[PDB]
């Protein structure tokens, strides 16, 4: 699979004890593809509350998400972990399930050197033999020299650096991670995008992407205005519980956020009701 | 009428002699280069790019006078008069206004942690004393309060944040927005800016105008290709010392581009070959 | 109940080439801290132990080995913080059952958690474990955390001596343990109750003198020992702090193993400079 | 040639409604610093003096008045830094001609100047004035700056006590004056030669006691005085430091005038809390 296109960053529903609700998760995954008409799912990224999960729950998410959608759906498995043994084990498990590529967040918390960051990606690639999507221009170059590093999920909203990476690496995949600047990413030549709000707003996101590349820039930007009202509202109410409340409105068992995230605050119910009416969410 | 000042502006560079005095003939050549050669809509005079904050009050007036004399009546003129000395800001604002500059602008008061009310009344005091239109440099609720002033016509927007820019464009459809980041002109353009102010348009304003025009005509691919070209230029000049290097490019065209004012140091000759290579490649 | 004041080694962990805990060396490292470095306690599974690189089973393994290594009088604090609250609760219960004197938990990180989220993360761990807790934010918020009788103190790592003085003043009944070895003398005169540090694994004798001399008002001599300690700290930082501390320990005949990847091993290009440091300061 | 050790008031300036210096109030403020606060010297035309808001003639005016207000024993440091280097040299010569013991200059700001540009700005002022200079940057770059015979020290304002300790150790013979009032006690035990502060205009007596007691090793008493000083500092920062400090002086019968716009005057809604602090601390 060419990995171009638009991906929902897959949300995960939990019960009160922080266990995955598998029925709700299957429904969320199918919502992304069938209702929001997206190209694929980005599984166990930050938007999935991945970093709050134990290893067996991560595996549980990968399997459920894979068995919920058809064979033509593009699937990217985020497997980064500060525990490299865990990253490799998740990488092998996702590869065996048939995920089209892995990705891995930059090793964090500790001040890792670039050399340490580089060999963390190279070690995961070596053990899994799958394609890898990563998260400075001389450094990018050394990462992207690797033929199995097919791309970057670019989340730093610096359009100068984006433009430099675009031109420097015309043949690698660039997927942007900032929903609220989709139209700017699009005219900057990204090959697609990954976003949490595409779970509820993937149809507008598609129009933004398509229309911007078709020269219809005013129309794409108007839809960005509309999408940015939604994104701003959802951010102000607590992004992941509120996205899942919007889904729950659709009859989906969207459950609860995993503690220490708190549930949607009902003080926001009226404003959320107004948003959902305004934009037909 | 808030949109009268739309368009593309050179942030006017200033040549100095060895004692940090304005070279007036070189300044006239720079102003004329921006309008006649680079084909820009106007000059932004005494901003950061003119080393404004290194100047005494007399030198600022001198630059305002010469820039204005150098251009025809149809060329748009914006006078940056911000200063931590509010008395000086008012003096320069009155002076620039009597000269016939079409608006004033003023950088956000800096150095000290000023409160928003102090920043607000800094602008309100300049406006009250000069009665000219004002362009500002802060949340959306804070923008709303500043833009409720009939004489605050718009903003020169330099924050690298396209979420806030979009929010501002949506919230203030009839205010002037001019972007100040040359390396993101194409993104600013599709985000609905009414124009741009740039130091690199002194040497690259023809590409800048094509980027602006092609992007608004939806020729997005061709606009973006010109942004790649411009960004090679911008990245190169930033790496050599922006103001001195821009002036060296101007010197190549036969302009009396002089020196930067200390404590900026002159163009370092170790960069000479890399610069000549850039000038040849992009025909600068 | 033990008094928790005093000086603690942040316990380092030796690994084999597969990132598995070396139980033999871990025991030697724990015993070095108490018996050679003369420290009051161990701070187990903190950042310095490469805790955030471990799986749950390995964290329990380290808790168990450290406890087994030390006498009944040794103070033991178990860092159980995790982005996975279920894991943090489970490690908290396990360490309490081992008999650890207090738990601590890093601030939930990575995500932009609200304060109420952070507060209730601490309160949740407490309800489940019933152990005393040490936290890692304005004075107004500290008040809300310290209001809890089971939040007994703070391991204070932010390099800001104005916030430190305010917290000391406002909360005279709470334990403050500073985590910046290179500013021990400044923390001591600011009234901290003790300190936790990774370099006390190799420089614990000098740290005790800094602490004691400074409280006794012999400030000039404490500050000279801070100069000497900071030569060591700067050097060790410039070489990769965790691998280098463990190299110094190896020199005393401890099986200090390897760091866990993605941390890289001690670069041998540093060996001569490290040999010199060990000679100069008799480490 | 005066030694420059000790405690300096960062001289506050009173203005009228048009932003002109109230010269009579300025003398009162200079004299209060030396005669009531019992301070060693005055730091003139720094940030606390609203210096960067002034025109050249006003800066000269402030230098002249402050000098004439104090006796021959008083140490005087003239801050002459400006983004206009021609103005800085002019001010440098003027202050030198009036007999200021040293010059100082803030780090060139606003633009992103290279270290080579910052270095040559200092070197240029020194070369035109021939006076001693205090600077405001890594250790290697400090080593290059301090290699100049006429760079005699540094007004150290970065709240970083690891770098302070490194500088103190690497430059045993240079003058280090700290600029953080709220951390005077930590600076003192770190071996600073003295301190410059705006709050010493109203609290120099406590400041001196903190400085002397800490150096005499009565660290518990010095720390308590810092608790009281930080109460004051935390309150006046919360109300707008410059205007509030001057309001405290007005209360002493001093003509404290107004701040220069765009600073706003003291807001009367803080009156109650201020009166209460002045009461508690006898200011
Ligand atoms: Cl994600
Ligand atoms: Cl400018
Ligand atoms: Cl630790
Ligand atoms: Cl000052």
């Amino acid at each position: 699979k060419d990995l171009k296109g638009l991906y929902a960053a897959l949300l995960v529903p939990f019960d009160e004890n922080g266990q995955v609700n598998e029925q709700g998760l299957k429904q969320i995954a199918q919502n992304a593809i069938e209702t929001e008409e997206l190209d694929g799912l980005y599984v166990n990224g930050s938007s999935g509350e991945n970093f709050l999960l134990n290893t067996e729950q991560k595996k549980q998410v990968f399997k459920v998400a894979k068995e919920a959608v058809g064979d033509k759906v593009k699937l990217i498995a985020q497997v980064g972990s500060l525990d490299l043994n865990e990253a490799i084990e998740l990488g092998k498990y996702a590869t065996e399930l048939g995920y089209d590529a892995l990705s891995a967040v930059t090793p964090f918390y500790y001040p890792f050197t670039f050399e340490e960051i580089r060999d963390y990606y190279f070690d995961i690639i070596e053990a899994t033999q799958n394609n890898m999507i990563i998260y400075s221009i001389e450094q990018f170059s050394e990462l992207f020299n690797h033929e199995k590093i097919v791309g970057v999920k670019y989340t730093a909203p610096n359009f100068f650096l984006l433009e430099r990476i675009r031109k420097a690496f015309p043949d690698k995949l660039i997927l942007s991670g900032f929903d609220e600047m989709l139209v700017q990413a699009t005219i900057s030549g990204v090959d697609g995008a990954i976003g949490s709000t595409y779970n509820v707003n993937g149809r507008r996101a598609r129009k933004i992407f398509d229309l911007a590349r078709q020269g219809q820039i005013q129309e794409a930007y108007q839809l960005q205005h509309d999408s940015n009202d939604i994104i701003e509202t959802v951010l102000s109410m607590g992004i992941y519980p509120t996205l899942k409340e919007i889904l729950r409105h659709r009859g989906i068992d969207a459950g609860l956020p995993k503690r220490p995230f708190k549930p949607f605050n009902e003080a926001h119910r009226q404003t959320l009701d107004q948003l959902i009416a305004k934009y037909d969410l």
